[PDB]
């Protein structure tokens, strides 16, 4: 038999019938005067009243440009209002909206807008040159928000749309809203299928009940420098915040200087970090030179944090309570959350990443065996609920391998869940690197290593780094009489893929480590390293 876990938070009422945009602004009339965005790049403020309107009428405005039920737009956009239009009018049309970073190579772009059939690419000038070619080619609408070059429209010819000109439509619990890309347990990014019943199960599950696990307000500010084409402040950050009636203070980058700045100037309560932003909290000497006392909660993510970290933040921010959030994009993300964060504290430990949230079921499984443990244990992190995504888009193979058919979603990741039902993550199954809380895919480098003449055999592995948390490593196995140096290979990746996925040691090996299967022996070399 199973052993499962659940919360120490009761079970709630979720009205996950709704769609996403029902959902979130259910209550909106309770704060329709209120702050909703304000963009730290110009100060603008948009109102809860004004979010609500502009996402209307662009959801109007992206019908007349031919977006019908079920069909997909991608946000190539930094943090920005329009993200939040875009995202919250495909919502309204029962469309999907899938998000990338802006700073993506061409070829990363287009992979991404192929397998997600994007019909209209939203994006700035400057990043045009990335899709035009693959646009044109295939009948792609590119709109640009800041100004349109040639065969491009201007994000304009979406807002002065009629909001009054939505269509009739019928969206289901289980139609698909949001399409981030994840490698998941092993091999390529696949498109992420979460839903409108997933995303509104997984808000209810942080932010409502009596006793929210993540006590957020209407008279919160929340800072949103998490990049918003990621799960973690999408969900966490804007749909959280908007569902409560939150200020959520939008950065387009993260840089120490406007960070400090904002946090004192608009006194932000909750601070949504990754460890590399508790870090550099940690290590700048202008820190001190500024009030932080506003910040009632601070969460980091993404990534393991650690004890020295931890008491940063307990120095830096003297009113926060501080813990973690864990989460994985095919789990909706949250997994478990910080009880400290509920409007009725519960104590917490050092390192814990959570408890699992309300209505959901958590168990920890041996990978040698299959066996459910108890308490105590260490072994594979599953999750079941209405929370987790539908599937991958167009992938029900990897789907199968990865929601098995009792529900349960197999993370990849290795804990332990303790007397007082905190979760602690000790390791990572699968071959998954982070740097600084964004997914490397150790599969996707591989095909390209491969993919080099001169190189025979190779394999990519976190490495152990304090400013990254990891740092992709690949070791390689040159092709006979091969000269091929450290930098050379280096080059050869930096060439084609986004600053992050840059390979920063390379180790020249006579063989890589394989199973008789013919899989990498992963643990083994991070082992060596
Ligand atoms: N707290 C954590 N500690 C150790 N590791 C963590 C943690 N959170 C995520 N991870 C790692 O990132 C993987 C997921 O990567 P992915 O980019 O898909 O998603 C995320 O990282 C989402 C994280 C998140 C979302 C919402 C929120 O409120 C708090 C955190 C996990 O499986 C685990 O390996
Ligand atoms: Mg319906």
């Amino acid at each position: 038999v199973d052993i499962i876990f659940r919360s120490k938070l009761p079970d709630i009422y979720i009205p996950n019938h709704l769609p996403l945009h029902s959902y979130c602004f259910e209550n909106i009339s309770e704060f329709s005067s209120r702050p909703c965005l304000i963009n730290g790049a110009n100060k603008q403020i948009y109102t809860y009243a004004d979010v609500e309107l502009n996402s209307r009428k662009v959801a109007a405005g992206l019908h007349k440009q031919g977006i019908q039920p079920k069909d997909t737009i991608m946000i190539l956009l930094p943090n920005s209002p329009e993200f939040v239009f875009a995202f919250i009018g495909a919502s309204y049309l029962g469309a999907i909206s899938t998000m990338a970073n802006p700073l993506f190579t061409p070829a990363e772009v287009v992979k991404q807008a192929k397998a997600s059939s994007a019909k209209i690419i939203v994006t700035q000038a400057c990043h045009v040159n990335k899709v035009k070619d693959y646009a044109f080619e295939n009948d792609v609408k590119i709109i640009c928000i800041d100004s349109a070059p040639e065969g491009c429209l201007h994000f304009s010819v979406l807002t002065q749309a009629n909001e009054h000109d939505i269509p009739e439509v019928e969206i289901q619990p289980d139609d698909v809203v949001a399409l981030p890309y994840s490698s998941g347990t092993t091999g390529l990014p696949k498109g992420v299928m979460l839903t409108h019943k997933g995303l509104v199960t997984s808000v209810a599950q942080q932010v409502d009940g009596e006793n929210p696990n993540l006590y957020i307000h209407s008279e919160d500010v929340m800072l949103c420098v998490l990049p918003l084409f990621h799960i973690y402040s999408l969900n966490s950050v804007l749909l959280c915040g908007l569902r409560v009636g939150a200020a959520i203070l939008i950065m387009q980058k993260f840089d120490i200087v406007s960070f400090l700045e904002l946090i004192q100037r608009y006194k932000v309560t909750i601070g949504p970090f990754v460890p590399p932003i508790v870090l550099a909290i940690a290590k700048s000497p202008m820190v001190d030179d500024y009030d932080l006392s506003s910040v009632r909660t601070v969460m980091s993510g993404a990534a393991p944090l650690g004890k020295e970290l931890e008491d940063t933040v307990r120095a830096k921010f003297p009113n926060a309570k501080l813990g973690q959030g864990y989460g994985m994009t095919e789990a909706g993300p949250v997994l478990a959350m910080c009880l400290a964060f509920a409007k009725e504290p519960f104590e917490i430990k050092s390192g814990a990443c959570g408890t699992v949230v309300r209505n959901a079921e958590m168990k920890i499984v041996d990978p040698k065996t299959g066996n459910s443990l108890p308490r105590n244990q260490s072994g594979e992190i599953c999750i079941r609920g209405d929370q987790i995504m539908k599937g991958y888009l167009n992938d029900p193979e990897a789907t199968a391998r990865t929601i098995d058919k009792e529900g349960w979603l197999y993370t990849g990741d290795i804990g332990y869940i303790d007397d007082d039902d905190e979760l602690f993550i000790v390791d990572r199954l699968k071959e998954l690197i982070k740097y600084k809380g964004f997914q490397v895919a150790p599969a996707e480098l591989e095909a390209l290593l491969l993919n080099h003449p001169n190189i025979s055999d190779a394999a990519v592995v976190p490495m152990k780094d304090e400013q990254a948390g990891e740092v992709p490593v690949a070791f390689v196995v040159r092709s006979n009489g091969s000269t091929i140096t450290e930098d050379e290979v280096k080059d050869f990746i930096s060439k084609q893929v986004i600053f992050y996925k840059r390979i920063k040691r390379v180790f020249f090996v006579d063989a890589i480590p394989k199973s008789p299967s013919g899989k990498i022996l992963r643990k083994d070399l991070r082992a060596k390293l």
